[PDB]
């Protein structure tokens, strides 16, 4: 119910996107390595706190990778043969094809394994959001878990640069699953969230990183109103990265 | 001049018109089809110096006799200076595959035996399996191997073996150079330069869309035969051909 009150000790840039945006309401967050700099569009939404949905499975992964559920032999689990409303859903998955195509039941799978004190010690150790698990049970999927998307830069770039307890090569896997798009020029990675209730989209997400030859940057859309789709929320990053020449 | 029939289908191309002022040879495997594409035929079995495109099998080598690992494949610069610059630092598998660090792999081909490479070059059929002096002999030198070959024996490596699913792997992320929404490219150029002139250029690799994978080389023996040109090739046949 509060939301995102912690503030920023850094050189902050306000950011002018609406054009971008056009009907779609919410914010950009972007976040550069080498100048430690953070530029917001709409700073006051920024810090209004969401559901992550399916953002949130980057930290099942990486969770389910720490506590060697899923490893670099072997992230293979089986399909239990239900039928799944998306056919890339309906087969046996691996890290990579589930992060890729959003397959809910194979994150879902990881987190019946996670018991519940370990994920209250990392999201307090990762300031995630409100912390609040609730009754633990698809707690990132519209219910008690709530981020802000200047959270979700904050946490995404803290989880992968600071020198913490997660290995290299942990961050390595979950960093090859969020690929999107390499050329000449960039690497760019991330993770699109959707939610609906009632019939209409309610809450979209793009979260990611970009490296380029002469920095890395995070960032994260978040849609609220108009169509708020994790796929409007991908286009929107990548019009915005393209504007601010970073893409 | 590699001379063993191909027992599979294969169409015969020509993309004489993309290679223009250079000359050489292309030849696709589709993995889903069990198909070979192949331009220039003859071309296409004249054995050379696989130079820098061998990187992929030290690499391979390398992880399989655990001089380089999972865990680690960094290797610190020894602090002599190299003319390009991208060699002047420390490096992994990744930097060293990307820049076509020599001395990266090199330091990895000093710490294999001979009997353990001949052994390989056996299993996988590489080339004319000329290991001469056993020095830098991948350097246009004893060890020749074929467009055609390159295919072949890189698909056979990859998908029919002794080594690891977790080096396979390993090989295969240094290897990635463009990732979209249709497709991921992989590959590995190499140069040869005799007598001041760029005399022998390959690109090898493959493409995996969501509908099959494709391995694939290019040689160069003619024009400007770089392996920065056999790259642009590649990528121009590739396109004309649907795979990308
Ligand atoms: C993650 O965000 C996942 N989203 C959902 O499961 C939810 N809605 O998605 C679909 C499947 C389209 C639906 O109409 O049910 C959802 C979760 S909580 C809530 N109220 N709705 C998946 N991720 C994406 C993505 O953007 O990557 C999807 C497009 C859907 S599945
Ligand atoms: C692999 O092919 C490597 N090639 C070389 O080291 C050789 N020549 O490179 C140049 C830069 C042209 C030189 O003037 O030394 C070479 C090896 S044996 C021989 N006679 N020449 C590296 N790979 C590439 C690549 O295409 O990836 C290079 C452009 C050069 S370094």
């Amino acid at each position: 119910d509060y939301n995102y009150k912690k503030p920023l000790h850094n050189d902050y840039q306000i950011l002018d996107k609406s054009k971008i945006f056009g009907s779609n309401s919410g914010s950009f967050v972007m976040y550069s390595m080498k100048k430690d700099k953070y530029y917001i569009y709409n700073e006051k939404e920024s810090r209004k706190r969401y559901s992550p949905n399916s953002t949130y499975k980057i930290y099942l992964a990486m969770f389910g990778l720490d506590r060697h559920i899923i490893n670099d032999e072997n992230s293979r689990m089986s399909w239990n043969h239900k039928h799944y409303p998306f056919d890339a859903w309906n087969k046996e998955q691996d890290l990579n094809t589930a992060m890729q195509n959003s397959v809910n039941w194979y994150f879902e799978r990881i987190s019946d394994q996670i018991p519940k004190n370990y994920t209250a010690t990392q999201l307090k150790q990762l300031n995630y959001g409100n912390k609040n698990l609730g009754s633990y049970k698809s707690y990132w999927m519209e219910d008690s878990l709530k981020i802000s998307n200047l959270e979700q830069v904050i946490v995404f770039k803290n989880m992968m640069e600071q020198n913490n307890h997660f290995s290299k090569k942990a961050k390595n896997q979950l960093s090859s699953s969020l690929l999107i798009k390499k050329n000449e020029k960039y690497e760019l990675y991330g993770k699109t969230g959707t939610g609906i209730v009632n019939g209409k989209y309610n809450n979209g997400w793009f979260v990611g990183y970009v490296i380029t030859n002469h920095d890395k940057y995070y960032f994260a859309t978040h849609l609220s109103d108009g169509k708020p789709s994790g796929k409007n929320a991908e286009l929107i990053s990548e019009k915005i990265l393209k504007e601010m020449g970073v893409l």
